[PDB]
């Protein structure tokens, strides 16, 4: 078995790096002063990047590769796409979801990501997707760390047996509690719905993820509801409000004023910038704005936040390779996170910060950790993204789980010439 | 007594149709296949439009042909006219206001309204109006069957017993059960007088129409507490918001979200087009907002919405005859349902839609029904709408109650030559 990882470079240090490994752990680290040679039992970077794995912070499991089935989301907006969604969940077979969960995550394997929180409606007397859903998370648990957000689609009090069925859902084992406050038919289920939500996961010992103010309505303020309850619980690391795309649409003044409080709380952020570009700005003709929650403020202040795919190929998004690379290069883009560092450091959006939105307790390259790492053919974040690179060696446990021989190209010129599009 | 309608043109159908009546009601409803012959007992409709009575599902009679007493309403706001009504509200005597009242409903009949709900102001702990309007109910049955709305103009939190008030209205007969939550103190107050007017129309089995969000305020969204209330009772088609003018000012975001519960609660729509266009965007300059809720969306929808007159000569209306085909063509001027088809659909919102806001059970041309109608001298929606025709015959219990022989109009050119304003 692998012994060590050579030639390595780290985001934020300088030169190459060592990484040491035992019994399935990193053992040590050490700076190198120069190339080291390859040998037996060592995975040489080649002074590629090496990190730990990306993370998916934010999926739809259940309704991936279902996009069309039985119609297609005309408007482009989550609205319609729950209704679509709802056609499809009548349809919905144990099998069904288990082999679609599947195919998503093998590309996700394929790409790096070693973490997945899947959100799975319960808005379902039969927990048809989440009954399949316990079944792929210990399939899939020698590649994936599976959580799984209870997410109560229709509403918690908006639907028939909502709350019941969310305390199913637990008692069943889904890792998180999920909500959705702004779908919610009036404010006051809206705030009464995440106090259940909270009383839920102190009762279960629960992780907390809300998909939070989706919608471009600049009164829609469920997330101070969400921090003021985690900041009194004292559990803000466990909590998580995703989306808040209300939040591109709040004046500056309430927005200076909530993210007191946004950073005393402690809890996480997910923003979904290739889902959010498209079903934001939907009822507003021209200027349209661009939807995404307010990711360069947050950085600034220090506020954890992170970014996740959605959806692949589902009601609300028709395209996805569940490329996190991708996720980023568009966030960025959208954000306008677009000088040189703010590209660099766009890896964290898509590992570390994620890695703390999920509370993952052996993550990171560090002596003692799980050797749980990837391989990127890139000289550091800002190549790595420029150049859309494949993960060349995804390891877990000490062992290569995942491997891409990258693309040959070559320009037959005067005299043929390979391109790697670097500099 | 009349036995037969003849040479009938109805709504939707192609053709001539003959309407048999026995013992007050409709009998048996079949199709001609050309022109009948005239004859004793049969009323000739003469190919024009046979539909079932206007109705007039929002007029306040206890204020009718008070304009400008003591003082007239200034700035031409909803503001202003509650505080010029409460100068005149002093003043009231019993028979000032059956008067009144029974003036406009004269009018009423006239114009082929069969069908009208009153709003009635119960914040006065004499109740005059309300004891008046009993009795004109009473008198006015043989010709207009005429609901009361028990409604706290001032507020049921905000005005000194105004809880016990509207009670005591509801216990001396009122038929239905008002609030106007955006005229109260706070959007608490707002919020808790709905609880209270949903538990008040429980104990007495009695409808509930609400003055709902009558405001140029983004922010007044008592509507969804009204729907949310209904759908929890399962009692939609009891329910009523009336104006929702602040809808015409909401983000479309909020608005696609609220429209889900709209559908699902059942509630019906009030807009008032001569007022709204009247009160709404005075505090605007320029550009000034429309101010009608959204009536093409709702009709786009299969939300029940349909218009009343509001104002007949009173604090917040300097004008009207009571004309249902006048109120009809502003609003479809206002809500841009210009097309051929929504002119000529157009009658629905002054009859079948209005019939079902007020939940009638005894209302249609069909067979088993009471053989209540009218006839308009025009061929079809579309052309009653543009010609503004009067009602040339009003039938109730199988007789004629109103006739209008209509205006006689010649130009002397080198010959007189009639002119009927049809193409
Ligand atoms: O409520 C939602 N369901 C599914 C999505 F993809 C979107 O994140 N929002
Ligand atoms: O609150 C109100 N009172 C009277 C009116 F005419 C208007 O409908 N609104
Ligand atoms: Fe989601
Ligand atoms: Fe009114």
């Amino acid at each position: 078995a692998l012994q060590t990882i050579i030639n390595a470079r780290l985001p934020g240090e300088e030169g190459l790096w060592q990484i040491h490994l035992q019994d399935g752990k990193i053992s040590a680290i050490d700076a190198q002063s120069g190339v080291m040679p390859i040998t037996e039992n060592s995975l040489d970077a080649e002074q590629g990047l090496v990190i730990p794995p990306f993370v998916e912070p934010h999926i739809h499991l259940d309704t991936t590769q279902t996009a069309g089935q039985p119609n297609w989301n005309q408007s482009g907006t989550l609205f319609e796409g729950i209704e679509r969604w709802a056609e499809r969940k009548a349809l919905l077979t144990h099998d069904d979801v288990k082999q679609r969960a599947w195919q998503t995550l093998k590309w996700q394997i394929a790409n790096g990501i070693q973490h997945v929180r899947t959100h799975v409606d319960v808005s379902d007397a039969t927990l048809t997707a989440l009954k399949a859903m316990l079944e792929v998370k210990q399939e899939v648990a020698p590649w994936i760390d599976l959580q799984i957000v209870a997410f109560p689609q229709e509403g918690i009090l908006s639907y028939p047996n909502g709350e019941a069925l969310l305390e199913e859902a637990l008692r069943l084992g889904a890792d998180v509690v999920g909500a959705i406050p702004h779908f919610e038919f009036t404010r006051e289920y809206g705030v009464e719905s995440l106090h259940k939500t909270f009383a839920l996961a102190q009762k279960y010992d629960r992780l907390i993820d809300v998909h939070c103010d989706e919608i471009d309505d600049e009164q829609s303020r469920f997330v101070e509801t969400v921090a003021a309850l985690a900041h009194h619980e004292g559990m803000g690391a466990r909590v998580t409000a995703s989306h808040t795309t209300a939040m591109h649409s709040y004046n500056g003044a309430y927005t200076s004023r909530l993210f007191r409080l946004l950073k005393m709380s402690g809890i996480n952020f997910v923003a979904n910038p290739l889902v959010n570009i498209h079903l934001q700005g939907r009822f507003d003709t021209y200027p349209k704005r661009r939807g995404i929650t307010r990711v360069k403020e947050m950085l600034e202040s220090g506020i954890n936040v992170c970014f996740g795919h959605d959806g692949v190929f589902d009601p609300w998004y028709p395209l996805g390779t569940a490329n996190m690379l991708q996720v980023l290069h568009m966030g960025l883009h959208v954000c306008q996170l677009m000088g040189y560092g703010q590209i660099n450091d766009g890896l964290n959006l898509i590992t570390h910060h994620s890695a703390r939105t999920l509370n993952l307790q052996d993550y990171g390259i560090a002596a003692g950790n799980s050797a749980n790492l990837i391989i990127l053919p890139a000289e550091n974040g800002f190549d790595a993204l420029r150049r859309q690179v494949p993960v060349r060696y995804s390891v877990r446990g000490g062992k290569v789980i995942a491997s891409t021989q990258p693309a040959q190209t070559t320009v037959y010129l005067e005299q043929p010439e390979a391109i790697d599009y670097k500099r």
